[PDB]
């Protein structure tokens, strides 16, 4: 079984509400200059990783109504980038890597999005993928965009909602061989450009679509979040799967349940693919790895921790007394970011948050440590691939390319080229680039 | 007085309403493949050009309730790309040239808006620009994003409050020098950093902004727009103002309106930059010149006359009597395709609308003769630059570049290359990337 393998990134100077920008050597302050990405996807290209991915935020680091002092001298939440324009400056620097973008479907409009996606996908030549998320910041981004809030599950029916109107533009608004381009004849068969009509609970769309059918027809559908609701969005939706770590054991689960998911929506168990991110430290020794691990950590101020997790929930870690479980407490926002904790206090959390955010642990060791903790995480889990998620760039990065991914490529679990033009026949394995007969997209196809 | 010069394209195979593309030379069916773009862009950056611009549009040809099949046949109206990843594409492949988008105030979202421009900004080191539309094609493009239809007026009002809204963004959110980057010392000033309100009568927005300060701030802002409603708004809102081609005294009582509505907002009148449409045929005789353009005229069917036309005003002329006069139509679109041609009839313009849809007709001559129209332009009507519509790419592009512009040059009314690092500066004149002092979004600094 060969791995799939794509970096983690997103536009903005940190990242999963951890703060490491202040380690001599990152990077990534540099995040809104064009010469940081252009260096990004070219490590990437040159060792033939699938894709980089980028992760998106429209709110921001409210605690209890304001945002503190700490989240601008720690560049902790803001400023960012707009992931759709970084990838389309990417587009025009590189030739065979995929970029995956995040994309809300509580604050994108459809009908805008659904041309933007396609036009990515058409100047690409069908390397885009789209994460789809529901905003896990979803609070302060409605007061920003001057809208009410819509509460987590109906952030997913809105989301089903979403999909099928830009399933409708995508898939059904232009055949896939309705451009003809013949100066002698036609520029394109009439018979085969469709008005579409949408009505449903929180979208409408009557008329033409303005792009017509792109390179893979839909972006490759990339889907995050792990709540209950979430799942079940994933196995209907998601072509990839974006998972967080966890002990093998309990990420078996999380597989199985999400094949199982998929099983229950009519799609084959194989034809969904889940991907776990994967942190790691890797040095000489192991003794070295820990230290060059411990010294990431020193640059991480604990002052981040409240308001890095009110980032994610709206809840007030400080306002509580520290033995409150978890258990007891909602959110409307990022659900995983409480489930996680259940059988834990408040005090637990707060205790090494701001050490890994949203993030996963990472592996610390010598590159053959590293590379039998890939493997081991993949038989056991039932994984088809791994999200590198940095604690530093450039340098985690390059460490895993010259020193993991040569392990992996010698004993069979990673590729070692490009083998297919886009990035759904890269990561899916058909041979066409277009959605799986059994993807709920291609039912809105002309037929 | 040094004359500005862009170049007008649009993402899609025609462009206003006409359709040249089955020329045997024309290359814009391939607007889809990045290399079409690559050339285009590497051509106006070796000319020295201080821009390309691409204009938009959200609908399509309804005529009375559907898309007449010659829309198809002939490309007229769709399929096309969004101008602004177009743009994020080009910016990778220059490193000088400035980059317009067209962007519409009646479907975009200001805050994600903002955020995409300030994007484009930061990435590009300050040579982005915005073309502020309140949409032509607003009835269809309303029902492909499921919203009620804004009549033609309120929609510069609607354009008013989105500018509000988005200076605030781009001005007053983050100041200039907010960010620091001292790993041992702070990474941003949170004194610097502000939570910005806004409650308008069409958008509302509370608490902080993305993205950081840009270098230019806010982008360069062209406006487009002509009808009394959007000359007022391009007065007040507008640094470079986009303006059909016309005859001299027209176009010079154009330019003395705008310049007066910018004064009477607090502006300097010579503040506000003026730039016309100007297309035209080159070749070393005129014969040769009349001939080339006749080649041109020679691929476009004149069938594509009445959806062309619908697809701006929502008007079909051939539901009319040729003696009912242009002066009693009406639209809430498009308004200054219906009025431009106010004492002509319905018969009159249908006959000849697909010759040159929303433009006027090319100069046609030597290189000499087209020199000396653009002079003559300038100077009569009080303009500060010109925007290129080809008729054919990169033919009309190429042929201007390599047998007007060395005249310009030489008789001085041209810069010879870049001047500026930015769009605003080379446009402009301003002494920084940022806004004049004097224009509305400064008022939103902190
Ligand atoms: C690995 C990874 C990455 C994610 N990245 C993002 C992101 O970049 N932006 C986002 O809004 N939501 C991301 N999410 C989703 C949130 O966890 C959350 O889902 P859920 O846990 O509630 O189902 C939604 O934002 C809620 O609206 C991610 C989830 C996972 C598992
Ligand atoms: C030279 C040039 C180019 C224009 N380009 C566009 C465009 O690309 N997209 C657009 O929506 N509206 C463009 N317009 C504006 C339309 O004429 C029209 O303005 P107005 O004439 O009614 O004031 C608005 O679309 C109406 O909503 C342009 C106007 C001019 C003068
Ligand atoms: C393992 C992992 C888990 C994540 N979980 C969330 C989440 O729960 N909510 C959220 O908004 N973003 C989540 N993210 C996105 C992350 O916080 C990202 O840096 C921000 O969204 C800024 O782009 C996660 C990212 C990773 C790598
Ligand atoms: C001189 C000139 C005038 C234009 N007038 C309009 C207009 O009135 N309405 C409109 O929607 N677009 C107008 N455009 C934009 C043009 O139709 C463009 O090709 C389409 O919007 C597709 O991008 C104009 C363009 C030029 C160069």
């Amino acid at each position: 079984k060969q791995l799939r393998f794509g970096l983690f990134e997103n536009a903005q100077t940190n990242d999963s509400g951890t703060a490491t920008w202040r380690h001599p050597d990152n990077q990534r302050h540099l995040f809104d200059t064009l010469d940081y990405w252009r260096n990004i996807a070219q490590i990437c290209e040159d060792a033939g990783l699938d894709f980089v991915f980028l992760a998106d935020a429209w709110g921001w680091a409210d605690v209890n109504g304001e945002r503190p002092d700490i989240c601008d001298v720690e560049g902790l939440d803001l400023p960012r980038l707009d992931p759709a324009i970084v990838a389309a400056a990417l587009i025009a620097s590189t030739t065979k890597l995929g970029l995956v973008m995040t994309g809300s479907t509580l604050l994108e409009q459809p009908y805008s999005f659904a041309r933007r996606m396609a036009s990515l996908d058409h100047l690409s030549k069908g390397r885009i993928g789209w994460n789809v998320v529901t905003t896990g910041t979803a609070e302060t981004a409605s007061a920003a965009f001057g809208v009410p809030m819509v509460a987590h599950d109906d952030r997913y029916d809105m989301a089903d909602d979403f999909m099928e109107l830009v399933y409708k533009l995508w898939e059904g608004a232009w055949e896939p061989d309705a451009l003809e381009r013949d100066k002698q004849g036609r520029y394109a068969d009439p018979a085969k450009v469709h008005r579409i009509d949408h009505e449903g609970p929180y979208f409408r769309s009557n008329g033409y679509g303005n792009t017509s059918y792109s390179p893979q027809g839909t972006p490759v559908l990339f889907q995050a979040g792990s709540s209950e609701r979430g799942r079940q969005f994933g196995g209907r939706h998601g072509e990839c799967i974006f998972l967080g770590g966890a002990p093998i054991p309990k990420l078996a689960e999380q597989v199985r349940a999400i094949r199982a998911e998929a099983v229950a929506e009519g799609r084959a168990a194989d034809s969904i693919k889940l991907m776990a991110a994967f942190s790691c430290v890797i040095a000489p020794t192991h003794e070295e790895a820990v230290q060059k691990y411990q010294e990431v950590l020193d640059s991480q101020t604990p002052e981040v921790a409240v308001a890095s997790y009110a980032w994610f929930t709206g809840l007030d870690l400080s306002s509580y007394d520290p033995s409150t479980p978890m258990s007891e407490l909602h959110t409307e926002l990022s659900q995983t970011q409480v489930a996680r904790f259940a059988g834990l206090t408040v005090g637990d959390v707060l205790a090494d948050w701001h050490a890994h955010g949203v993030r996963t642990k990472p592996v610390v060791g010598t590159p053959e440590e590293v590379a039998d903790a890939i493997v081991e995480l993949a038989e056991g889990a039932d994984l088809d691939g791994f999200l590198l998620t940095p604690v530093i760039q450039p340098g985690s990065t390059i460490d895993f390319i010259e020193h993991v991914l040569p392990i992996l490529r010698e004993r069979g679990v990673a590729a070692s080229g490009y083998d297919a033009p886009t990035l759904r026949e890269r990561l899916l394995g058909t041979e066409t680039p277009v959605l799986r007969e059994d993807h709920p997209g291609a039912g809105y196809r002309a037929q």
